[PDB]
């Protein structure tokens, strides 16, 4: 059975991957749901107008995420977020996100 | 100093993504530089007319993953790849590839 790893990309305004990196140092549940292996952040490094942001999870199958999305813990988790293109978005630099599925077909870990 | 991650994407044709990742399966000397951490192969769920096969490797710095770049092994590994476009590579599902770098900037593992 094959692992599987979810992206949510982030775009956003120019100069703001920091300050949005550092909104996911503290777990908001993630860890409690069965299936859940990693995650990390990232910043593309470019020189494009906009900041890129990536938010990879690995789990043990896509059923494990989906439960993960279905769950009240991806609702608190998400709670107060918002996008700059929302009615109070205002103050957020994240222009827009979109989400890709992989299947892991091969792992490796030292 | 972060984690650090490179990207290879492959473009390939339509139906080629299996056979491609099966050829990942051998280890063929990343494992031995120093730094590497993590290698990943992936196909993404997508309703696209080519296949995507994306390779992740992860890394304690940039540093070593030009190492591994400008190594032996690396060569060794890349002696007998082709893209369809090459004089010898018609018989190649790989169309292209796009090189990606990511900054790590935060990581969690269950
Ligand atoms: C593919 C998975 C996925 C999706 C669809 C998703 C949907 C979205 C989305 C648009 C719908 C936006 C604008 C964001 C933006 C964020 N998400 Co997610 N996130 C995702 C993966 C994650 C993960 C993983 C966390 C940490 C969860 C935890 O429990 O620690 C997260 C938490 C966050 C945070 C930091 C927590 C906070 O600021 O309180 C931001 C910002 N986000 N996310
Ligand atoms: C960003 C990293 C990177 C780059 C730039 C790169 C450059 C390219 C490239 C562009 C010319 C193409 C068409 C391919 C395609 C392949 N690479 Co890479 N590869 C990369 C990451 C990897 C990794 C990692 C392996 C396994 C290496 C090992 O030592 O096991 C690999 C090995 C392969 C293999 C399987 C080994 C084999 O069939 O003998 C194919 C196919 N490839 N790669
Ligand atoms: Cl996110
Ligand atoms: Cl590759």
């Amino acid at each position: 059975a094959h692992m599987f790893m979810a992206e949510n990309r982030l775009q956003l305004q120019k100069g703001s991957a920091e300050e949005t990196i550092e909104r996911f140092y503290n777990r908001q549940g993630i860890e409690t749901i069965e299936g859940f292996q990693q995650m990390f952040v990232t910043k593309t490094l470019n020189t494009e107008d906009t900041d890129e942001v990536k938010i990879l999870t690995i789990w043990e199958s896509e059923d494990s995420f989906n439960n993960w999305l279905n769950s009240d813990v991806f609702k608190e988790a998400h709670k107060n977020v918002r996008l700059k293109s929302d009615d109070d978005g205002q103050q957020s630099p994240i222009l827009s996100n979109k989400v890709f599925k992989y299947d892991i077909g091969y792992h490796y870990q030292k």
